[PDB]
């Protein structure tokens, strides 16, 4: 147990949040949505935390997004409700999803196929209880295409067919296409498509007289940005935001200040016959991700000089011709990470702090 | 808890381990040192599991290598002994080492750097036990090379500078180099240059009078198909090996068959407009080990005809033009992941079986 501890005092490598960073990420979202007037419902994939989700949810601890029967469960044992799972429903685990919308006064469910209403419609959840349910809309990983007639007809179903045992709660788009954009406009024009598509087909679900009350949309890129269009909309579900990481720092969502994520690591040897700093972070600590070469996982924060070359599991190789006098064995360096969500998962405990000081430790949920 | 289940029955993504194809990779790996007259002591980095070790150690829980101080602490307290922390000695964690080395009797570390000496040096371990050190050879990541003649200076040092608090067990080289390579013959030239290089450094050390009683090499692509050279040594310490996995086959170590390892995901949506299966396989499960694209990071057990095309963090797609009646919404495939080390760390339990049912759980160890 490590409270008030310095930093450069861990055991590395070590995953760490500044958590003054980490409250201004949060109000920073919350006050977008104040501005557009709209919910802001934040995913808690990027660091499946209590303390996480409680910083994100500006300490109501409801109206979250996750991505696993584990974090739901987890975050209902923590005191949540309304509580989305964001993923098409999976019927081979019906009877957990049932237990869960049982305890919780809201617990929604997203679906994208007819077959999926039909589960639910065998598992009735009973006790006066209606599967909250929402339609995944794609605008292109899953969901339904709002122009395919058959989103209207599942959509109809969903709400109509069957008002005493399930409900149709709104719609659901994640625009991550963003993703592979680059730059402000591109990520706007994603946003764009993807909120006029939504807006499109509420409108097609006001006509048919589908009621359809609420309606989704988001991710950290187009709600780091956000667009007027937005606010025709009733909720936003973005979650990284309040970590940030490199590769959002080279998309354009936010600056490096912004982001709150490091993971800390300590020079443990020299290798001037190669001109290599030895690190004790390998992918153990910071997995591949922003590889698929090495150079690409992570920054050396306060030194764009070096950057990383290798990476076995628990060893990492800098290079800069070098400089091993500015940087001897047992100095720290800070790397930031390409992908916090990936990051995130390779560590059992965050080193969360203040003006350098150690003021918490938070413990993520994990598995299936 | 599922003593007994049926495999298919399992809440997938789910990690798996045929107890049978693993029992068999521990003894045959035992064998062969057998036949060369060797020592094995395995790595338990793929696993880190207690039982994972207890087969590779042949239920004696006796000599092994670990990559983490976490590593050395759970098989500590799991009743192992003679364990080899398999990494430069940590300077910045040695009130930790020191402790290890005093509840056991066999800890044994490595070091590469005069300045590690300096620094056991000034941490004595009193109780009139000794630093057991073995010198890391690089023949090339980390170690220092044994033509170098500042590696002779710090074997003598290690061995005789002080012989009352430190001394020198042997020489420890990894020849992980074997994994650039493809094929059997080139896995023996890099056995064949390492274990040499390694005998020649200890021919130079009885030349000199610098005692070292012990020479140890290994990975799984040359324990796999061992050189008789290797017999002039006296402990060879690979570890995957219990598992294998996609990588390995590609190289040449093992066949299908040997490969005890899977990934269990179910088919959860069919996607006819872009050909493509979805699993709830993602990367939080896999790892994106093998893509730096996605293909190669996973085999579908018993279908050359499907590969894997794109995962996020809990999803993946399948393709073939397809055949959908053959997958059902449901039906459960094997992932046959390429890093076997890498996909175990995604893992909190991995379910072990026999004939198709679970025979047992695992839990391995994680962190720093
Ligand atoms: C991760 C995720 C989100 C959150 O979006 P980010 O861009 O990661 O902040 C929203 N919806 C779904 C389905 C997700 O998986
Ligand atoms: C992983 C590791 C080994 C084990 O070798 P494998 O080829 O993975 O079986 C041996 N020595 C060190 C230092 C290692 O990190």
């Amino acid at each position: 147990m490590w409270l008030g501890a310095l930093l450069d005092t861990l055991p590395t490598p070590a995953l760490t949040i500044d958590r003054t960073t980490a409250r201004r990420n949060a109000e920073r979202m919350r006050e977008r949505c104040r501005a557009l007037g709209v919910r802001l419902r934040p995913h808690v994939k990027t660091h499946k935390t209590l303390e996480g989700g409680l910083l994100a949810t500006g300490g109501t601890r409801r109206g979250i997004a996750v991505s696993t029967l584990a974090e739901a469960r987890f975050f209902a044992d923590g005191g949540f409700d309304d509580i989305l799972l964001a993923y098409p429903v999976p019927t081979a685990r019906l009877e957990e999803c049932a237990g869960l919308a049982r305890r919780l006064d809201a617990f929604h469910v997203l679906l994208d196929r007819p077959e999926a209403l039909a589960s639910l419609r065998q598992r009735p959840l009973g006790h006066g209880k209606r599967w909250l349910v929402w339609l995944k809309l794609d605008c292109g990983r899953a969901g339904v295409r709002p122009t395919d007639p058959a989103a209207l007809e599942l959509a109809q179903a969903i709400a109509n067919d069957a008002p005493e045992e399930v409900t149709l709660v709104g719609v659901y788009a994640h625009c991550g296409n963003t993703y592979g954009c680059s730059g402000a406009d591109t990520i706007q024009a994603i946003a764009r498509t993807t909120t006029n598509a939504v807006l499109s087909f509420v409108a097609a679900l006001r006509q048919a007289g589908v009621p359809c009350p609420q309606a989704s949309i988001g991710s950290t890129p187009s709600c780091s940005h956000p667009i007027p269009e937005m606010s025709q909309l009733t909720e936003l579900h973005p979650g990284n935001y309040i970590f940030y990481d490199l590769q959002q720092t080279q998309l354009g969502s936010c600056q490096p200040q912004d982001v709150a994520i490091r993971v800390l690591t300590r020079v443990i040897g020299h290798y001037a016959h190669r001109g290599q700093l030895l690190v004790d972070c390998g992918w153990a600590a910071l997995s591949l991700h922003g590889a698929g070469g090495p150079q690409g996982c992570a920054a050396i924060d306060g030194h764009p000089e070096l950057r990383l070359v290798g990476l076995t599991q628990e060893h990492g190789l800098l290079e800069h011709q070098m400089d091993f006098g500015r940087f001897p064995v047992g100095s720290v360096l800070a790397l930031i990470p390409y992908h916090a969500c990936a990051t995130a998962a390779m560590h059992p405990v965050y080193y969360v702090h203040e003006e350098g000081k150690v003021v918490a430790l938070w413990h993520p949920v994990r598995g299936w």
